[PDB]
């Protein structure tokens, strides 16, 4: 098809991988490029853990408030919100909030913990019919990135249709499903990925991820005016571990989308 030209030529100046998965919902039609093409996380992945603790809180009225302490030695690399919290608690709705709208993680690995282990989260994808998510590590190290590792990778085409289940499906509670889409669209890390391709009076919630290998990712609900919501998932990896990120390459694949 004609957006697979472009977006096959947009790889091609990119000098890196890139994997994009749409599902337009007005007629559940999909648009794919290396759609089952494995690709790394990164924080992308917190969706899912953050998802799984939505899915605990069905049965659990109270979990979401309940407070979980952060000590110094849970401190990783990236907290920008534990780091404001230590010595102290955070509910496991404000760890949820940190780990989604500002890629803390701290909040991560605290929510992989509820779940029992990587093994938790990767139970609630398998419980919501993804079988291809898997996470595999903790925090910081799910994001080496590595050419060709299978841990901690999901493809484009499985993210999407987890991802539409997630917020606009009901994999989730009403109450919990609107609670993960208020928090996807107060992310504050997606300025210039997706977003920044899309008209700007679209509205998206996204969760970016980052990574080696410059990867950058970036997936996203996006309710256009007057039109029905689009699931998109853009991930995008380089061949050089020390390669820069390239957010300018989700941007651009999400205008070429757009353009249909």
């Amino acid at each position: 098809s004609a957006v697979q030209q472009k977006l096959a030529a947009l790889e091609k100046s990119s000098g890196g991988r890139l994997g994009v998965a749409l599902i337009d919902t007005a007629d559940n039609t999909q648009v794919l490029y290396r759609g089952d093409e494995r690709f790394p996380m990164c924080s992308t992945s917190k969706v899912m853990a953050a998802a799984a603790v939505l899915k605990q809180s069905e049965t659990q009225k109270q979990l979401l408030n309940q407070p979980v302490e952060i000590k110094p030695a849970d401190l990783v690399n990236y907290n920008p919100i534990a780091e404001k919290h230590v010595n102290g608690t955070m509910t496991l709705a404000e760890l949820s909030a940190a780990a989604l709208q500002y890629s803390d993680n701290t909040a991560m690995n605290k929510l992989i913990a509820q779940l029992g282990g990587p093994g938790g989260v990767t139970a609630f994808a398998r419980a919501i019919g993804d079988e291809t998510f898997r996470l595999d590590r903790t925090e910081p190290t799910l994001n080496t990135a590595i050419p060709g590792d299978p841990r901690d990778t999901t493809t484009p085409r499985a993210m999407a249709q987890t991802l539409r289940q997630l917020t606009l499906g009901h994999a989730l509670g009403e109450t919990q499903r609107a609670q993960l889409v208020t928090w996807l669209k107060g992310n504050t890390t997606g300025a210039a990925s997706i977003r920044a391709g899309l008209p700007t009076s679209w509205t998206v919630g996204d969760k970016t991820g980052s990574g080696d290998y410059g990867t950058t990712n970036d997936i996203a609900v996006i309710w256009p005016q007057g039109r029905a919501p689009l699931v998109l998932v853009t991930y995008f990896t380089q061949p050089q571990q020390n390669a820069e990120s390239r957010r300018d390459v989700l941007a651009s694949a999400a205008r070429i989308i757009a353009e249909g």
